[PDB]
Formats: structure tokens, sequence, C-alpha cells
């Protein structure tokens, strides 16, 4: 339960694996996994993969790609067409399962080709598990607090402090995702973020946009009312609203 | 004042469409004062598209002036143009309204039904003026529903309860626009700042009335 | 039946011949004072307005002028509410011990000028003092009060009623001249900033300010000024109740 | 005593026999105009309204309609305050030369109709001991209901002492206040500081102003101001 | 001059031979515990962490965990501060008599474990502040902390819960729980610096004035929560924190 | 490549043997001072932080402590920027004459330290080069990402993430800088900073102070309205205003 033996667990596991492929998201957990992998195995035996997809922002992709380079890993992007699976295109409740399946199926193809012994992700002990992958922080009982601590011990400083999550969550179940509406939602959230709100949602309800913000920031939002209204109207919405129960999940 | 009083003497017996406003109160009192309690019949309309406070306040308000008051109820929702909320709904409603007042007038015996310049009106008001006004004007609840939407007994009650709640918080000028699972709240932009302490309570309150998401329009009115 | 009620009221006044009216400034006592004046004449009506440590000087001056404007001969009287321990110690029965002291003074006043009874504005919604509510004996229903006032031209009364300052103190807490002055000064300040509906609840070294919730947002710009002022008025801590009014 | 002062006003008016009233549209000028009418009769009282380059056209018209509705024969007059250099150059006594020019014209009109009065609290109200609270009482007692709940001061107050007033800056200032008024702020001043607009609001209203920040910034910038600011001490 | 400062610390430690440390979890106690461990070894160092009713269980656990991570022999003990009448009735002397109970227990621990002194972290009970004797400034502590690799201390300061009560009000287990439950709630809304001041039936909240604007959306929710926790009135102090 | 960029830099430091560092507190000067310390040792590196009337005391003290904590012998020095007529007269040239005066002092310090060069923290993208000082990161092709790359590798985790311009930006170009108005502007911003607004400008318009804040922070300012008004009025301003178009 000491942070040191947690680290020791992580190091011996990697030494056993010898060659790894890292599912690199750009967050703190992914950064700790990629950083520790390089520190134990060296740049030649680690491959960082970043997924380019229509369900996450281009900025998240671009900074993650550079973040891996700053960590000293040979990084490789790969593009995933999530909308090619009908459960995702039609935004059923099982969408998450087919997305992760399509994602881990792609990473195992990559690892199988560069000879790697495992795919690595940044699951930590916090209902999620994925058999064809090794979550070494979860496996060594790394808690959110242990990740921040080991990250500071190593000097890792520059990750992406906000998770942002898949855009399918901005559409109701049963709604079909298209390039236009996804682009419509992404343009809206990019705007609200540029005003200073890193945690933001623009939920799609056809002609109504419903914005979720953290309740503690709603007071500060008032100065942007008219600008958000006119801008989100340029993107296709007729009504621009603010959900009074703020940012739920 | 000279012309209006002479016009009243000519009609002798009248029925007044009483709204509670500046015009309706002044005409009803002058009609009562010129034609007498025995010759004036005041009617105030009760309907599913306006709140009971407008109705109940109007019946008690006119009695205070000393006129005999008569309520009548109108099933606007029996007209398909209103039930289906076409843009022409206003016209069929007013048509349905005056045909009811003309039936009433014919049976009571009135010569006419009276309705409600403003600068000349404000002056004649000063001669007496009275209190227990109805200083706020009403609007039909049809405006809270889009044109394609069919009006039901439940959603009208739903929207009216929501506005009645928001009014009680201290926001007399408000609209709760109906979009099925979404409530869209219109407030005057100068009041949106003052609304913030009530956010969570309005959310849980309007949700218990049937709404799934409770929202506030960034453009106010 | 409105005329029927007014006639009853008139028959009561004419019969009594001389009256003293506890004039509050409100619509009801104003209507009573107007009808009393109209039925018996200025010389046979004495309107009394009570001055006490439990209400503001502004409130007293306002009632005194409202009686003067109707054309009534008006007389102020000062009451030492704090001499009775039931008020001084602010028990929950304080409301009645205050009203008992009030009607007894009205009977002393009435007894010396010659009035047949004391008049107040109680309404069909005191007995121990021979006080009569002519509006309530004739089933005036608040709607009739607004009605007879319009008939008579009564247009200008005291639109907001005055609560006693004892409501600013918790039960059992003893009132001193300074506590009352502290509280009233605090509310006079807060009203002057633009908050006509306000309370400064007294909790010894704590001030607890009650506002209409919709006005708290506007209140923020005055926190430090209000804090320093109510602190200079005797409070050590100045707080704002999260549950408003 | 509220009637003892009414008697003073009525006694003074009968003595004057014929009157000319400087009617501003406010509570005080309204009370005088009504009393002159009822004590002296419509034929012996003339209400004069001053129009000038220093007050709003809306302010003039609201006064004109109220005087007629009170039943007075009312007469408009225009004053070119900008022709006196003390007014145009806004030195500190500019108020005195404007008021002098105003009463000199009001004395002119009155002599020609034949009258032998203003709303200060000659000011027949400030003689009978009216202290603003007495004025509202006589206003309620008399049935007066409609006047200007917001007091209109001359726009020369928006410029620092020494600034010369032009039609352009005056219009600029009046356009800005007219804009801010339409947003829900009836009490407002836009102080002119060349390229800087300094906006005074009642402190109780500053909280509500935030939703309009960017709109007024771009609007007052379009009227000629470069920087649009809000005075922290407000009105 | 910094390298001579470390030397004073090393000599003072070597002279003592066996030590017990009052470990707070902060940077100073971390530096003292780490250097004692580095000079004397785990077998000659005892880290003491106190559990008491005036500080949180969360804070207790974090000091316990920080001490284990440095590799120290750690000894928790509980202190019943409310058995001293100065603390229970919260006179103004409470702070000093509380510290006396604390240093008496640690010196009792030190006498039985075998240590020469009780060490604490400060830049009449035999306690010794070695960073002080050697003249460490806050600037010098952060410097030696990085020289050693320390990154993980307790960045949050901790006041005793006696500060939430006025002098003369007596502290009980129940009102203390009430005050701490309230502050933890407010912290969970997002206000890390907060006090819930106890005035019997009145709750008085001190906040950073810059966050009072942001607080309004929680007004009614805080009212009902702290009312449910025992308060009758929930108030906000206008002069902030 | 980065392994061999560190290499060029470490080789360059060994050649100079003794150095003086222009320490700003930012990541770039932090990387250089840290590498000089790691390659040449504490005895051979002298960190200099400049105090002046055009920058805050907070920025000065924060840089001094960052160098102390990094393990460098740190030495403050003060510059009288207002003695140069180009700086006092707030022309568009002022920045250059300031940097000339600044590097001129670093060279005197260096001559007394015994150092072979003056090092600054400039990276690949006249005052610096007229004085002969050297940007060692520029010389190994360090780009912003290579600075961040190496900062993690050395453990550098604590630098000064906020940049800070000279006070002359609070004055229009025609205005000549005086000690009294500089004190006026700086006291005000230090005041506003203490209220909880780290990003602030007090623009000087003679009798008018015009305050720039982030729009997202204007809402929070309300409880401080009357105190900021009276405080800046006590500092010499007649009117204290807030720009509606923020920062
Ligand atoms: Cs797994
Ligand atoms: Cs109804
Ligand atoms: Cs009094
Ligand atoms: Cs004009
Ligand atoms: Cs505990
Ligand atoms: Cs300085």
């Amino acid at each position: 339960a000491t942070l040191a033996t947690k680290k020791a667990t992580l190091v011996a596991a990697l030494k056993d694996l010898q060659r790894v492929t890292v599912a690199f998201s750009g967050g703190i957990d992914s950064t700790l996994v990629l950083k520790m992998a390089l520190d134990v195995l060296g740049r030649d035996n680690v491959t960082a993969v970043v997924a380019n997809s229509e369900l996450f922002t281009d900025e998240e992709f671009d900074k993650a790609m550079s973040l891996a380079e700053e960590l000293g890993a040979n990084v490789q992007g790969t593009t995933l067409d999530y909308l090619s699976d009908d459960h995702i295109k039609n935004n059923t409740p099982d969408s998450w399962y087919y997305a992760k399946k399509m994602f881990y199926s792609r990473l195992n193809d990559i690892a199988a080709n560069n000879g790697s012994a495992a795919v690595l992700d940044g699951m930590i002990k916090n209902a999620r598990s994925e058999a064809g992958a090794r979550s070494l922080l979860q496996e060594a009982d790394f808690f959110k607090t242990d990740v921040r601590a080991l990250a500071q011990e190593l000097g890792l400083t520059n990750w992406n402090k906000v998770a942002s999550c898949s855009v399918s969550s901005r559409f109701p179940y049963g709604t079909t995702l298209t390039h236009d509406n996804i682009a419509q939602v992404m343009a809206a959230e990019k705007y609200l973020r540029s005003l200073g709100f890193p945690t933001v949602r623009v939920r799609f309800h056809n002609d109504i946009a419903r914005i979720e913000l953290p309740e503690a920031r709603i007071g500060d939002f008032l100065v942007f009312n008219d600008r958000v209204n006119r801008q989100l109207q340029s993107l296709g919405f007729r009504y621009v609203t603010l959900d009074l129960g703020g940012f739920r999940s």
C-alpha cells in the first residue's frame, strides 16, 4: 500500500513484458503509463498510439501526439471510424461497448504487428475492465491520489487536465450521429471553451441546444449570454438554453 | 367625457366585457354611474388559456365597483384551430368570444357589449380612479406552445403551474415555453442575474410537474 | 348588501355620539376615522395614535399626518411598553400584554374627553377592554373596505403594516433601550440602501439580516459597507440569512 | 399643518391673480401648475415649457402632454443656451447664466400675456414650507398621479468644466443615455471624457448590468467613444 | 551557508542518537522525519501521529500514510483533549493547555521507546525544533526538500476545531461533529477554504469574499443541509474569511 | 536528437566553466540555471534577478526564491530604468534601451564573478547580442517543446507560469513616466491582485483609472466595488472605472 512498492509492482510487470504498445489518451493516467514504460524499457520497446476519431476533438488529438513526443516515445496516430458500427451511428445504449471493442481490436492489431507483448491503458483502481489489455496501475492498486503523487515524483507536468469524453453523450439515445450534427456540437463546445469554460457540454436536442456547466461557474457565464446565443444560432440551433441543474456527469 | 356619457344614455342598458384593466374599470364604473346598477351586466370570461387569478380577481374587482357580475366559461379547446394551435387561432378565439357575449347581451337585454385616447383616458381616470386595479395584462397560454403542437388539458395545466411558481419567486414577467421533455424559461435579461439563487429549486419544481430538463433561454424575451 | 353594511356602521356611530379611534394609518382605521368624522363631526371624534419604543418615529409621524389630513383632531400618546416584564422579557405572550396596555390607555383618554367607546379597525376575517370593532360587527370583509373607501374618496392610507420590533428578538431575550435603537438603526440603514423589505434579527453579538431572496444578488455590492455600519452600531458579527425572508 | 400650508399657497395665488408657470413635468412643477389652475382658473394661468439644445426631446414631449391633461393651456418655447459663451464653454457657473437666460425669457413671456412661479421647495411652494414630503402629500391629496419619477438634469453635467459643448458630443451623449435607458436603466449618466465614456449607474443596479456589458461596449464605441467604462462609485 | 545548515542538523541528530518525531505531514515535519531517518536509520527513529477529536479522520490517515512512505516506524496515539477543562470549556488558554497534553504524551512515548528528545517541525516540554536551532527559513526548507527528493507532503494547513467556537462556549462531541460535517459539505460544493463558526443555534459561514459571488447558487441547498445537521439558522458572514 | 541537444548544451557549459545566469523565473531560465548547476556545480554558477521600478516586488521575490530552491547562489541587482531618457519618455524604443542597460549590468556582475559569459534563456523560434551574452538553448536548437521535454527529464516541475510585462504598457506612448504615477499604477494593481484577481491592468488616463479584468472575473468584482473605488481614489486618481471589454 506504500507508493514505493506500488511502483515496484509496475516496474517488474513492465520488465516482464519487454515490449509494449501504449493506448495514449493524453490524460494524467495515460501519461503516467507511457512515462513509466519509457523509463523502464526505453524508446525502442514502447509504441504510443493515439486514436484519431470523429468523436473526440482535433485539439485533444494534436496535443496528445505532441505530448507523447515530449515524453520521448515514438508515437503513432491511428484513425478509427466509430460511425462505421451501426450501434454507434444510431446511438443505442450499447454504443460504448462497440466503441471500446472497435478501439481495443485496433490496438491489438497494431501491437500484434510491432511484436508487442501487450496493449497498455490507463485504467486505475477507482465498472470498466477489458481483457485484451493490461491496466498496470489498476493491477498495482494505483488510486487517483497515487497517480498524482507518482507523477510529481517523476516530474511529469504537462498532461490534459480535462477529460472531455465521447461526443455521443451530447445526443439522446436513438438519435443518429452525422458529420453535420457532430460538427455542429463540436463547434459549439469549442466556442464555450474559448470563453473560459473547460468543463462544458452542448447537448443536442434538434433545434434546442441545452448547455451544461458546473453550477459554480454559472454566475460567471452571464456576461457571455448574448454572445453564446448569437454564436450557437449561427451553427444551426434556434434556441440556446442553459440547463439549471448544471453539469451532471 | 361629454360624448362618452351621452353615448351611454342612448344605449340605456349595457353589458361590459370586463378585463380588469384601465379601460374596463373606467367604462364599467361610468356605465354603472350613468345607467345605474339595475341596467348594467358585467361579464368576465373564464377559460383554460388564462390563469384563475385573472378570473377570480376580476369577479371580485368589479363587485367592489358596485356592478352585478356574471361569469361565463368558454371551451376554446373545442375549436380545432385553437386545439391544434394554428397561427390563425387568435381570430377564431375572438370570434368565439364575442358570439358568447352577444348571446349573453341578447338574453339580458343589453344594447351593446363594451370593450376598451390613452392620454385622454389617463385624464378621465384621475377624476376618481379607485384602487384594487389589475395593473398587469394577461396573455393566452397558446403562446407557450409551438404551432404544430396540440393543446391538452395536462400540458396547459403543466405550463400554468410552472409560471405560477416562477411568478411567486418574484418574477412577474415570465414565460415557460413548452418543448415536450424540455422547459425553456424566458425572463427579462435584467432579471437573469437575480434568478440564480433559485436555479436548483426551479429545476426540481418544474421537473415534478412533468418536465425532464428545465432550461433558461440565453436571449430572454 | 354593501349599503346594508354601511347603514349598520352608521347606525352604530350615530348611537354612540362621541368616539375615540385607535388610528393606525391603515385602510381600515382610515375608513373608520372617515366615517366617524362624516357621521358625528370633527368636534365629537378624537383620534389617538400611539408612540412607543417598539415602533419607529417615522411610523408615528406618518400616522399623525394621515389623521390630520382626513380632518380629524388627532392626539398622540406615548406608552412605556418596557415597564411590563412580559414585553421586557419578550415572552411569546408579549403580543397581548402590549395590546392590553394600549387599550387601557385608550380607555383613560376616552374617559376624560367623553367618548362612549373606543374604536378600532378590526375586520370580519380587545374584548377585555370594551373596544368595539364596528367594521367587524357589520361584516366588512376587506373587499367591502376597499369598496366603501372608493365610494368615499379615501385613496391614501398606510399600504404596508408595521410589525412590532419585538419580532427581531428571540423569546426570552430581554429588550433594552440600546438593543431596540441598535435594531431600528440597522433597518433604517438597510432600507436607505434600497431594501424596503428587510429585518435585522437580534442575536446579541450576531446580526442576522433577512432579505427577499430575489434581492440578495443586488445586495453583494454593499456587504463591506453594511458590515462596517452594523458593526459600528453595536453588532460584532454581521450575517445574512441564507433562507431569506 | 399640511392644510395650513395649502392655505398659504391658495392665499398667495389669489393675490397674484394671473400666473405664468415654469412647468418641468416633475412632482414639484406639477403641484404648482394644478394649484394655479384651480385657484386662478384656466384663463389666468399659462404654462410654459422650455426646449433647448441641453435637454431631451422626449423630456419635452412628456411634459407637454401632462400639462394639457391637467387641463392647462400650455406653450412651448425654445431657448438657444449654446449662444451664451459661459454655457457653450461649460465653466463652473454655467448653471447661473443658463438659469438667468431661462428666467429672462420666462419673465418676457409672462409680461406679454399679463401675469404678475416655479417649483422650488417666485417659488410660492418654498414660501409655504414644503419639504418634498409635503409636496407628495398634496400631490396624493389632489389626485395628481403622473409626473417624472426620474429627475432630468441638463446634459451639461456630463462634461468636465472647461469642455466646450458641440451638437456632436451632446447628441453622442444623449444617444448613449437613450440606449442605456432602453435596456432597463431609467437613472443613468454617460459622462464625457473625450475618448472615454464613464457610465454612472445606481449602485443597486450594477449587479444586473453584467448581461449587457459587451453590447453597450460595442454600442457606445459605435457612437464615438473609444473606451466604455463603468464608474465603481456609480451614481 | 545552506550546506552548513544541513550540517548543524546532522550533528544535532547524531548527538541525540535516538529520536521520536511529532509528525504533522507537512513539509517541515517531512524534512525532519526524512533527515532523522537518513542520519539515524529506521530502527532509531519513531514517528508519532496523533488522533484526536479536534482534527479530522482524513487528516489523521494522510499523516499516517505520509510517514509510512518515508519508511518510518510509525506510532499513532489518541488524545482525549476534552478531558482537560480548559479545552472542553474553550477558554482563551485552550491552545497552550492543549499543546501541553500533546507534548506530555509524546514525551511519555519518547521515554518508553528510548529516544533522547521529541522532535517537531518549527522554522518547555523537552521538545526540540532542530530546523530552528540550525536557522532554517521557509526558503531553506523548500531548498533542502528538493535536494532530498521530497515532493509529497501535506499541502493543506490544519487548524484545530476549537477555532470554530467562541471563548466560553463548551465543546462537545456532538457540536464538534456538527461543525466538521458542515465544513466537509461546503468543501464538497467546491469551497476549499471555509469555516462553519458555531454560535449554538446559528451557523455562521466565513468564505473568501471573492467566492461569495459564486456561492449564491448553493444558498438554499446549504441552508437545508446545515439545518439538517443541527443548526437552526444558517448565515453567511459579510466580512468574509 | 534531444539526447544530443542536451549534449551540445552540456558541452558548451563545460567550455565556459563559470557562468552568470539572467534568471527570469520562467521555464527557460529555469532550464538553463538548472543545467549550469548540474554540469558546473553550485560554486561556478551565479544567478542574477533584476529589481526595477517597472516590475513588481512580487515577481522579484518569486524569482529569487525559485533560484534558491533550485540550489543556485542567487544575487539580486537593481536597475534605474528611469535614468535613461529613452525609457522615461516611453517611446516604442524604450524596451531596447532597458535591455541594453540590463545586459550591461549583467556583464559587470559577470566580470566580478569571474564568469566566462552571461547566459540568458532565449530559444529558437540586438540588445542580447550587442552585449555579447549567449542563448545556449538557441545554440542547440531548443524549441519550446524541447524545453518542456528536458524540464521533465531533469525534474524541473516548478517555474513561474505567468509572464509579466513592464509597467509602461499602462501609459499611452505620449505620456512621460514619473515616479509618482508609476507608484500610483503599481500600488493599485498590487491592491487588486490581493483581492483575488491575479490578472489585472490599471491603465493610466490622468484623473481616470481604467481597470482591465478578464470578463469571466468581472462578475466576481462586485463586492469590492466601493473598496477599489476609495482605495484608488486615495492613490491619486479622481475616477476609478472598469472597462466593459475586459483585458
Ligand atoms: Cs484489463
Ligand atoms: Cs383556468
Ligand atoms: Cs419611537
Ligand atoms: Cs432638444
Ligand atoms: Cs477524529
Ligand atoms: Cs519594484
